[PDB]
C-alpha cells in the first residue's frame, strides 16, 4: 500500500483506528492521516471508474443532524450508502424537540444500543462531548458550536495534498504557502485546517479587514506546531488586509464565508498569482467568489466538495470495518 | 421482447439511447422510449404480483429532493428505488427558500450531483427544475413542478389506459379511443400533460367543465396539431360539454380531476360545481360496458365511495401502476449496461 | 432443535399462523406466538451481541408512518428492519391533519399498501390505526396509538422480565412473580397493556399511586378475569398503596411510569435498600425525575437493557410476520 513514496500498513493502522470516535482533528495522528489520505484516493479512483464501492456492507448507522445542514448530512449518507451500509436519519429537528424532556446521556446510551455508529451535528459543544461519554458506539462529529469539524479539515487537507503532495514530506526545502481570506475571526474551518497544516512545512498569509483577524490562540497553536518540527521562522506567519499582497506566492488560496469588497475573488485579482495556485472555499459561497472564476482552472472548490464523499467513505471504512482492502 | 404482439422492442438498443437521460416533460419521451417503458412496466407488474426477485438495479444511490409535501409521488419513487435494490437519501418536508438558504440552485445541484448517480426532484417553481438540469452532472427525473410538467404521472396514466385499450398504440384509423376529461380542466395540469401524450395517437376528447374552468386554448391547439400530424383530426376530434349525461356517452375512459374548493370564490360556488360533476353509480349507467375511471388522486368528493365497488373504477390500480412505471423508468435510465438475460422478463 | 431451556418451539407451525398477521393489540399475540417471539428475540440478541450476520429478512420494503414525534420507537423499528437486511421509507415530521390533507385514512392506506410489504404505524388517534388495518392490503404493526395499544412495548417489557425471572412462563402455582407499578397508573397505558399480558401467568400486583392517578377499574377487572382463567386469582392477587416504602416490599420487578407534572414517588438508592436482592427496575422511558441518575449504577437498574431489548423484539416480530420462508434450517439458532 503506497501513495508514491510512503508505504502504509493499513492492517495495523485499522487495528488502531477500529471503533475510534473522531470529534476534533487532533484525534487524528500522522499515521491515521496517511491511512485516510491513501484510502480516500482508492475510493476516488474506484468511483470515478464506476467500480464496486461496497467495502463496508452489513453496518447500520444513525445520523443525527439537530440543525438544518443538508450538504454535510447528504455527504455522510451517500458515503454510507455507497459503502453498501444502511442509515437511519434524525433531521429537521433542533436540540429541544429531540431531547423533549430527556437528557443527552439517556438518549445516546439508548440510541447506541441500536446501531454500529453515530454521525452527530449539533450547534452545542457540550452535547457532542456528552454523547461521546454516554455512547457504547463510536461517534463522528459532523460539526458543532466549538468549531470542531474534523471531516471538513480532512477533506480540505486531502484536496491540497492532491495538487501539492510534498506537504506530507516534512522536507525543509519544500514549503507550502497558503493564504486564508475573509472572516478569519468566525471562520472555524480556517482554525481547524490551520492546526492540521501547521504539523507540516507550511507558511501562512492571513488576509482580513482588521475587525475579523485570526485569533491569537490559533497563531499560538500554529507557532507551537511549526516549532515542534523545526519549521518556525519570523516569515512563518504574515498578515495583510489586501488581495494584491496577500495572494502573491501562495500555492493555495482558501476563501471563507461571511454575512453583511477588499476580498472578492475575480479573474482580474488572480492574474498575478502563481500559475499552480488552487482556490478552495468550504462553501456555500455568497459574493466572495465571482461565477467567472468557476471557468478558471485554478478553481477547485467544487472538486473539494466532491472530495468530502471519498474522505467520509475512507474514515467510515477505517473505523467500522471488521476483518481485501480497496486498491486500484 | 414484444408488445401488443405486433411491435418488437430491442431493449439493449433503446437502453443505450435512454441511458443517463433526464426526464423533465412528457415530450422528452419518443414513440420507441414509450414502448420500452410500457413493456418494462408490465414485466415489473408481473414480477411483483408473483413475489419474484425485483432487484434489477442494485448498486445505485439516488437523492430524492421534495420541496413541497406530496407523499404518494415521493413514497412511490422511494419504493421503486428500494424494490429495484438501490439506495436513496431523502430531502423532505422542506421548501425552496429554506433548502436554498443563501445558495444558488446551480451551486446546490453541481455539488449534490457529485454525491449520487441520479436525482428525483419535486419543486413548485418551474425555473428551479430547469436550472437543476443545467447544473447537474447526473440525470434528473422531475417528480412535478409549477408548470404542470409531471412526466411519470402522464406515463402511469397512459400505462393504465393501454392496459384496458392496447389498440391506442396502433395508430389504426379504424380503432379510435374516446376519453372524457371531467372537472377543473383549467388547473388540472395532469389533463394538460396526458392530453399532449394521447394526441400522438388515434384519440377523440370530450372536455367536460362549467364555463370558468375550461381546457386552455394552448392545449387544444397542441392536441389539434398532433392529431392533424398523424391524419386523425376531424370536427369530431374535440367536443365540449357542461354536463355528465352527454359528456360521458361513448367514452372508453373517464378521467376525473381535483376540484379544490380554494379554486372558487366561496363554498356555494364550490358545492354547485361539486355536485354538478360528482361521479355516482347512477351517472355511470349509460356509459359503455368497457368504460374505465381514472383520477390522479387525491380523491375528495369528485367520486362517491359507492363507485369503488363498481368494476369500471381503476383509480387505485392507476396509483399502484406508478410503482411499476417508476421502476421501469429508473431501470432504463440508470442501468450501466444490458444483457438480454439481465432484463426483466416474466 | 428450537429450545428455550425446557420449552421446545415449533417455529414452522407458529410462523404459518403469524404470516401476514397484523399486530395492533397485545391480545393479537397468543401463548404459542409469545413463545415464538421470546425464542426469536433471544436468537437475535445473541447473534448481534456476538457480531454475527443478522440478515434473516432480506428483500422486503417497509413503510414506517409516524404521525407524532416518537423518536426512540421509530429509530428502533428502523434499526430492526435495516439489521434484518430489508429496506424502509419513512413518513415523519407529520401530524394526522397534514398527512390526511383532505384525504380519507382508507384511501391513504389502500394506496400506500400497494407500494410495500408492510407498514409500521404510530398515530395518537385510535380510529386511524383500526381504519388503516381495514383498508390495507398488507400487514400493519401498531407502534402506539391513543387507546394505549403498544404491543411491542408490552412484548419488550415481558422479554426483559422473562430474562431475569424465566419461571413467569411456567404457570406453576408455587412460583409467583410479584410486580409493583409506580406513578401515573391512570394515564400510564403501558401499565394497562403489560398488566393484561402478565395476568395470563402466575403474577401478583402492587399498584402504587397517590389517589387521583390510581389504576382504572377496567384493568383491575381484566387482571381478575385473566388470573381466574388459570386459577391464580386470590384476594391477595392485587394490592393498593399510596407510598413506596410499603409498595416496593417483596416485588421481583419495579416498573416506574412517566408522570409529566401537567415528588411522592422518586426512586433513589435510599428508597431501594429494603427491596429483594433480585429485584429489577424497568421504566418504558423517557424518565424525568421518577428515577435519580444515581440509580443507573445500581445493578437492580435494567431500564437501559429494557430499551436495548426493543431492537431484538422488533427484529423477532418482523421476521415472524414477514418471512417468505418455509424451512426449519433457515431460522436463527445461535
Ligand atoms: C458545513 C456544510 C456546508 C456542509 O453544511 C451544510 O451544507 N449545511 C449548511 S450550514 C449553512 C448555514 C448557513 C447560514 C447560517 C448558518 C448555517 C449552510 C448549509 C447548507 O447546506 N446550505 C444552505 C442552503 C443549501 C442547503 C443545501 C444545499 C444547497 C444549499
Ligand atoms: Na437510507
Amino acid at each position: 500500500y503506497i501513495n508514491s513514496k510512503y508505504k502504509i500498513d493499513l492492517d495495523k493502522i485499522m487495528t488502531k483506528m477500529k471503533n475510534k470516535s473522531v470529534i476534533n482533528i487532533d484525534d487524528v495522528d500522522d499515521e491515521e492521516l496517511l491511512a485516510i489520505l491513501y484510502t480516500s484516493k482508492q475510493f476516488e479512483k474506484i468511483l470515478k471508474n464506476n467500480e464496486d464501492s461496497k467495502y463496508l456492507e452489513n453496518k447500520v448507522f444513525c445520523s443525527v443532524f439537530l440543525e438544518p445542514s443538508t450538504r454535510t448530512r447528504c455527504s455522510f449518507d451517500a458515503a454510507i450508502l455507497k459503502l453498501g451500509s444502511k442509515v437511519l436519519n434524525i433531521t429537521d429537528m433542533n436540540s429541544t424537540s429531540f431531547y423533549k424532556g430527556e437528557t443527552v446521556e439517556d438518549a445516546f446510551k439508548i440510541l447506541s444500543t441500536y446501531v454500529d455508529g453515530i454521525i452527530y451535528r449539533d450547534p452545542s459543544k457540550k452535547n457532542v462531548d456528552i454523547a461521546v461519554s454516554s455512547s457504547s458506539k463510536p461517534i463522528i462529529n459532523a460539526g458543532n458550536g466549538t468549531g470542531e469539524h474534523p471531516t471538513q479539515s480532512l477533506l480540505d487537507f486531502y484536496t491540497i495534498h492532491n495538487y501539492f503532495p510534498f506537504i506530507l514530506d516534512r522536507n525543509i526545502n519544500k514549503k507550502l504557502n497558503i493564504a486564508f481570506v475573509g472572516d478569519l475571526k468566525n471562520g472555524r474551518t480556517v482554525h481547524s485546517l490551520s492546526k492540521l497544516l501547521s504539523r507540516y512545512n507550511v507558511s501562512f498569509n492571513f488576509v482580513s479587514c482588521k475587525s475579523l483577524n485570526i485569533p491569537k490562540d490559533i497563531v499560538n497553536t500554529i507557532t507551537y506546531n511549526l516549532k515542534k518540527n523545526n519549521f518556525y521562522s519570523d516569515d512563518s506567519i504574515k498578515y495583510f488586509d489586501n488581495l494584491e499582497e496577500g495572494l502573491e506566492d501562495v500555492h493555495i488560496i482558501y476563501m471563507t464565508r461571511i454575512q453583511k469588497n477588499a476580498f472578492i475573488l475575480s479573474n482580474k485579482t488572480l492574474e498575478n498569482t502563481r500559475d499552480d495556485t488552487k482556490i478552495l472555499h468550504p462553501l456555500p459561497r455568497v459574493n466572495e467568489i465571482k461565477v467567472e472564476v468557476d471557468s478558471n482552472p485554478k478553481s477547485v472548490y467544487f472538486t473539494q466538495a466532491e472530495n468530502g464523499l471519498y474522505v467520509r467513505m475512507a474514515l467510515l471504512y477505517l473505523i467500522f470495518s471488521s476483518t481485501s482492502h480497496p486498491q486500484f
